[PDB]
């Protein structure tokens, strides 16, 4: 099914991958594009682990409406802002806004349901839909103009306390990314310039594209400060009778997650699945031709379900009469099932199967009796071992370096560069400017993170000569 | 302010918009038909999804996530004046205007159109959650009627259909218990008129609720056999066994907040909601009789402990451990929030190894020992959870009053019942019989056929229409309707 490769034309690639695949179907308005079941499904396994995840820390489901009056809303993003005009042929008596995010919307009910220390900490949720009109190049799933995610949006009496929970929802998107998505990420702070505007310090979780060079944001976590409050007058009072702002974070995630899964873990057959986001873990696919104990072949593989199942192994047959075997292997392998189970006459008598891993290809006859504890075996395997692989190519693609004249080469081997930075403002729009000067004439490349995980700091600014800060990550972004 | 003041059956629409405002169900929004749904109330949506979710994977639907716009060229394939439309991204106007989804049957049948080449690729079985957008003409109303509601909509297509129909009827059951085992809420089955159903079917089947309070019913829920036609019109075909073209056989099936309305309304009373344990986030509320300033430790610390014991028995539980409050506050708090369950714990409790506890629904009080609490508020919520069903079953029942002939229809409209009668299904009938009580109703509105029910009651023969005197082919269910 899969004829482009990833290391030639990856565009193709990845188009092809999440096209033959089934997990993509293009659709005629711009920029939109129908998820099918099979990646619908993995967006419910992160869903369900996010969402359990806040829950134990007191985060409480909502539903904001999707509408916003123009005056509320309108209290680089103007552009971007879908209206509604109309209903049926009649005009409204003013336009409305489908909403971008919602913050306006969330913010005047807040500032309403707090008015004493009684009241916080308020932390609320919201999975929805999000509509932009984008003017970068869309791409399915990474940069789409309706998505899905989550906002989640909190209000407490204490930056301390905050600013924890910042650092909490950012540890559950390292989650997220790397223990259901076995997708490696980089938790830091956003440069002055790269940061939501509206807080006071924005927090992330930052991913890389080994075949374009690109960094990508995963996530984003805000310590909002106090802004909002002043803006909305979300004050409350204290137990010794004081009027305080509250402070607030938000943060949210979407359905790029899984376009940054398809492209760490694919290859030139297609997708590879983390077993632990597969809806399907094991595909078991009885050998028929000729008429060869047809009935002994689907009867055992019943067993073999049932069997599995005890373990909480998600296991599908595929017992479907139109399809040969090949066909099923082919079929399951480009949708990237981490497990294969073939079972023919010869494995019958044998009283074992073959099963072939998606990651590698490697095969293993096993028992009927160690299957279970087998397949357990090299699901985490699998798992830890997709992983592992994508974190050393992450780090395969990072280049440290100390002055200017790097830089251009470490982009041309598409990489990431750790530069030594003084952290000031119009260092980074010069930046810009020159590497794109220079691109041009061979491409932005941007402040990433601060990372949270400093290297040693002994040295001046890679690019002012300045005496530098800290160390900062910087490449081409999405 | 704290309590519900507006009665009931007296004052409806205001208790109602009380009850789900003090709650905290809701809040108001400065968009038309637009509301707020907070914990509270979200947690209730959650939940039937959760439920309804888990019945369709076992059945083999899945999921998916189309887009919610969909070209004004594509929408008019073949409702128009409630469309939203999109003309403008900031400044700038779209080539042409876009609208938002109303339905999604013009933006997923294309697409099943293309998926579906063979008998092998069938049968095919989605379903989305997604929010949908109306405006509505009508009077708006909290979760029943809303401009932006979240719903659920099932698509199917099949080779046959038997196949179709024994799934409008296993998704009809699913609604059935959604309302019914979830919700406390009872339901009537039935087929909807030729004049009520989707005109873009073959059959249409229905789940249809009462509202005692103010007489009218409305639909909780529907499920359709499409038949062939939209097959036709998309040109959804498959090559079958033989190499033959032929048209599938569609499904379609849908399901609201609308459901989170019904269920207020049922089961509440003047003090106010009343939420059955299987949805409540909260099952029981811990409130310890405390007073200002007195933090002796004893009383919250076993407070503390009783919650990790239920919680172990997978009870929700929340203490309300707020300093500013009495329990009476506490207690008016949570009645009308509608907490099922209210443990009491004071001094004289803890001095007993002991607990008082109050259920919402009849205020029956319980004296219960520490040990006993789990297994005894476990059964304890199945009774709530089953009382309020039955009884509301049966004040659907005494809503319901069988008739003959047409005179005895405004006496049993302005009882606020519906109306059970025999009916020659003749179409024309219909709208004669909605223009007639219409106009008999402004001289004192109109009553429509809500369903035929499944549930057929027994049928003499000779039975003639009520209305036309022709012979009577079923019992159909009238009334006034949302
Ligand atoms: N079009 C999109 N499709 C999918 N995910 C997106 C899209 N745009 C933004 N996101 C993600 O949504 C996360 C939270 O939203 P937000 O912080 O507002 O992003 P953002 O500032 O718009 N990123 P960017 O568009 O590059 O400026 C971002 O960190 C992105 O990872
Ligand atoms: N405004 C609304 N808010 C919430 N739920 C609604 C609303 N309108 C319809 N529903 C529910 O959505 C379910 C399935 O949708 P659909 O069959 O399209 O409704 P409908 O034909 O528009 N009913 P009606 O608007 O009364 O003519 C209906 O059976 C209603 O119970
Ligand atoms: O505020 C906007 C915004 C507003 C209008 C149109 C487009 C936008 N794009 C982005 N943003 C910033 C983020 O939406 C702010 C914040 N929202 C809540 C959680 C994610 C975080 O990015
Ligand atoms: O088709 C429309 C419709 C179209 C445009 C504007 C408003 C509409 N209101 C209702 N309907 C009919 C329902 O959409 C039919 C169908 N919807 C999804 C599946 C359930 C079933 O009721
Ligand atoms: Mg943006
Ligand atoms: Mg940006
Ligand atoms: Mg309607
Ligand atoms: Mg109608």
């Amino acid at each position: 099914m899969v004829t482009a490769k990833k290391d030639e034309n990856f565009s193709e690639w990845y188009t092809q991958a999440i096209v033959r695949s089934e997990m993509i179907e293009y659709y005629d308005i711009s920029g939109c594009y129908i998820m099918r079941p099979w990646a619908f499904h993995i967006w419910e396994k992160v869903q369900r682990f996010f969402d359990d995840e806040i829950k134990k820390m007191g985060v409480e489901n909502s539903y904001f409406p999707m509408f916003v009056s123009r005056h509320k809303l309108e209290k680089g993003f103007s552009p971007e802002v879908a209206w509604v005009t109309h209903y049926g042929d009649s005009p409204l008596p003013e336009k409305i806004a489908i909403r971008p995010t919602s913050e306006t919307i969330m913010y005047p009910a807040y500032a309403k349901w707090i008015r004493s220390h009684r009241d916080l900490p308020l932390k609320l949720n919201q999975w929805c839909s999000v509509v932009r009109w984008e003017f970068k190049q869309p791409t399915p799933f990474l940069r789409t103009r309706e998505f899905l995610w989550q906002e989640g949006h909190t209000a407490h009496a204490t930056e301390e306390e905050a600013w924890e929970l910042v650092l909490d929802i950012l540890e559950l998107y390292r989650r997220w990314y790397e223990e259901c998505l076995a997708v490696p990420v980089i938790k830091g702070e956003k440069s002055e310039g790269e940061k939501f505007a509206g807080g006071k310090k924005t927090t992330t979780v930052e991913a890389f594209i080994p075949e374009n060079g690109r960094g990508i944001q995963a996530a984003t976590s805000h310590l909002l400060g106090t802004n909002f409050a002043k803006m909305f007058e979300i004050e409350f009072e204290d137990e010794e009778g004081h009027k305080r702002l509250v402070h607030q974070t938000s943060w949210g995630c979407t359905t790029r997650s899984l376009g940054v899964m398809i492209m760490t873990h694919g290859d030139d057959k297609g997708l590879v699945i983390p077993p632990r986001v597969a809806s399907v873990q094991v595909v078991i696919i009885p050998i028929l031709f000729k008429d060869e104990n047809t009935g002994e072949i689907l009867g055992k593989c019943r067993e073999l379900k049932t069997m599995l199942e005890k373990a909480d192994i998600r296991v599908r047959i595929d017992d479907r009469s139109n399809y040969t075997p090949g066909w099923k292997y082919n079929h399951w392998e480009v949708k990237g099932v981490p497990l294969r189970l073939e079972l023919g006459p010869k494995d019958l008598a044998k009283g074992t199967a073959r099963v072939v891993r998606r990651d590698t290809g490697e095969a293993y006859q096993i028992s009927w009796a160690d299957l279970a504890p087998k397949l357990l075996e090299l699901m985490e395997g699998i798992q830890r071992s997709l992983f592992e692989k994508a974190k050393a190519r992450l780090h395969e693609g990072i280049e440290k370096i100390s002055t200017f004249d790097e830089v251009m080469p470490a982009l041309n081997r598409k990489h990431l560069v750790l530069a030594p930075w003084c952290e000031d403002p119009e260092s980074e729009e010069q930046i810009k400017k020159e590497t794109q000067k220079l691109s041009e004439i061979q491409g932005a490349m941007k402040t990433l993170c601060i990372p949270f995980d400093q290297p040693p700091m002994p040295t001046k600014c890679f690019y002012t000569g300045k005496p530098a800060k800290r160390w900062t990550l910087w490449g081409r972004s999405y």
